[PDB]
């Protein structure tokens, strides 16, 4: 996994909300296994699922995505799982709710 891409100025503050790691995909209601946009926190299916968050880099733009399974996340530019500080904050945020 890198330690930093280009694609980091892109992840937006944490909604006041929260994060629910048990959120069903906007498209087809699936629980399976969903990400989260760190963008626009918006929440879609995996591509073993029915493909919604690659759908939804597509029609967006937006480059970065956290999984609700695992939690790592997945750069759809750079093709490549990233680390870095910046997403520390949202990591836990979505680890306290899951665990
Ligand atoms: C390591 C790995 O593939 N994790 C995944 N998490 C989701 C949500 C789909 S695939
Ligand atoms: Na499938
Ligand atoms: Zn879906
Ligand atoms: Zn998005
Ligand atoms: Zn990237």
């Amino acid at each position: 996994p890198l330690p930093w891409c280009p694609h980091l100025v892109a992840v937006c503050p944490i909604p006041a909300a929260g994060l629910d790691v048990t959120q069903p995909c906007g498209d087809c209601g699936t629980i399976q296994e969903n990400w989260v946009c760190l963008s626009c926190y918006q929440v879609y299916c995996g591509r073993y699922i029915n493909g919604h968050m690659l759908q939804h880099h597509g029609n967006s733009g937006h480059p970065l995505v956290l999984s609700y399974i695992d939690l790592s996340a997945w750069c759809y530019y750079c093709q490549a799982y990233v680390h870095h500080q910046a997403l520390l904050d949202v990591k836990n945020i979505a680890h306290q709710n899951k665990f």
